[PDB]
C-alpha cells in the first residue's frame, strides 16, 4: 500500500503545515500537524474542555462506529515550545492520503494549553518520530507510520514541504519526479527517539563551506532552524543591523535587508536554504524589525532542522530495520 496527502501552510509565514486526516466511520476529517519530532497522534475532541476549543474541528468518538475506548490509557505531552496537552485514548480507523490503519491509537485531548486553543487551524498532531517517545500510559502506543509500515510497499515516508505553498507527505514510496539530482542518505541514531543525524557542515551565502559535525534532529513540527550559537552568529554577522534581542527572544534583522542563503551538508552533498526562507517578517504588526528563521539552539539542548531547513529539500524518512534519512534538492 501507499498514501499521498497534500500539506498546506497554516499562514503566510509557513509557521506550520496541516494535512487532512480521516478518523473514524463515517470519516471525520481533521487537519493535523505532522510532527517528525514527536510520537503521539492526538486530536481536539468532544472531550476537550469547552473553554479550550476556539474554532478547531473536533473528533467525536461516540459518532464513530469503529471507535473503542482504550480502557485505562491516558496520555500527557509537553513540547519544546512549552505547549502541552493531555487526555484519554480511543482506537479507531485512521486514513492519510488513501492509506488506512485500523486500530490506531487516537489520543483524545481533555486539556490543551493556550497556544493550541489560540491556533484555530490545527486540530491536533500526528507524530512521526519513533514510537519509544509515545506518551500513552500504561501501555505505550505505536505511531501511524509504525502501524502502517508492514503494509507499505517500502517502509518509508517522505516530506516535501513548500515555501509559501502546499507540499506533500507520501507513505510507502519515493516519488522520483519530486526532486532533482540524487538522494543522499545519512545515518540516524534512534537513541533519543528522534530522527537524529549529523550534518557535515555549513556555509553562509557565497562563503566557503565549513566542515564541522552538527548533530541534530529532522523535525517537521518545528518552524525554524536551531543551530549552535557559533554557526548562528556567523550567519547573522553577514546581515547589516542584525542582532540578538533578549526582549524579542532571538535574532532580529532590519526588514529592509536582503538575507543571504544558508547551506547545510548532508554527507558530501549540500542543501541550500534561500535567504527568503529565513525571513519570518515583522516581530509585531507594522514593525521594521523582522524575526530571523535561523536561531540559536543553545537554550534547547539539541539542534533542530525544522521547517526552514526541511522545506529546502525532498526528505526521505527511511524506517527500515536500520533507519536512515535522505535529502535531495528540488
Amino acid at each position: 500500500s501507499t498514501g499521498s496527502a497534500t500539506t498546506t501552510p497554516i499562514d503566510s509565514l509557513d509557521d506550520a503545515y496541516i494535512t487532512p486526516v480521516q478518523i473514524g466511520t463515517p470519516a471525520q476529517t481533521l487537519n493535523l500537524d505532522f510532527d517528525t519530532g514527536s510520537s503521539d497522534l492526538w486530536v481536539f475532541s468532544s472531550e476537550t474542555t469547552a473553554s479550550e476549543v476556539d474554532g478547531q474541528t473536533i473528533y467525536t468518538p461516540s459518532k464513530s462506529t469503529t471507535a473503542k475506548l482504550l480502557s485505562g490509557a491516558t496520555w500527557s505531552i509537553s513540547y519544546g515550545d512549552g505547549s502541552s496537552s493531555s487526555g484519554d485514548v480511543y482506537t479507531d480507523t485512521v486514513s492519510v492520503g488513501g492509506l488506512t490503519v485500523t486500530g490506531q491509537a487516537v489520543e483524545s485531548a481533555k486539556k490543551v494549553s493556550s497556544s493550541f486553543t489560540e491556533d484555530s487551524t490545527i486540530d491536533g498532531l500526528l507524530g512521526l518520530a519513533f514510537s519509544t517517545l509515545n506518551t500513552v500510559s500504561p501501555t505505550q502506543q505505536k505511531t501511524f507510520f509504525d502501524n502502517a509500515k508492514a503494509s507499505l510497499d517500502s517502509p518509508v515516508f517522505t516530506a516535501d514541504l513548500g515555501y509559501h505553498a502546499p507540499g506533500t507527505y507520501n507513505f510507502g514510496f519515493i516519488d522520483t519526479t519530486a526532486y532533482t539530482g540524487s538522494i543522499t542518505y545519512t545515518a540516524v541514531s534512534t537513541k533519543q527517539g528522534f530522527w537524529e543525524w549529523t550534518s557535515t557542515g555549513y556555509a553562509v551565502g557565497s562563503g566557503t563551506f565549513k566542515s564541522t559535525s552538527i548533530d541534530g534532529i529532522a523535525d517537521t513540527g518545528t518552524t525554524l532552524l536551531y543551530l549552535p550559537a557559533t554557526v548562528v552568529s556567523a550567519y547573522w554577522a553577514q546581515v547589516s543591523g542584525a542582532k540578538s534581542s533578549s526582549s524579542v527572544g532571538g535574532y532580529v534583522f532590519p526588514c529592509s535587508a536582503t538575507l543571504p542563503s544558508f547551506t547545510f551538508g548532508v554527507g558530501s552533498a549540500r542543501i541550500v536554504i534561500p535567504g527568503d526562507y529565513i525571513d519570518f517578517g515583522p516581530i509585531s504588526t507594522g514593525s521594521s524589525s523582522c524575526f530571523g528563521g535561523i536561531q540559536s539552539s543553545a537554550g534547547i539542548g539539541i539542534n533542530i532542522f525544522g521547517d526552514v531547513a526541511l522545506k529546502a529539500a525532498f526528505v526521505v524518512f527511511n524506517g527500515a530495520t536500520t533507519p536512515t534519512l535522505g535529502f535531495a534538492s528540488k
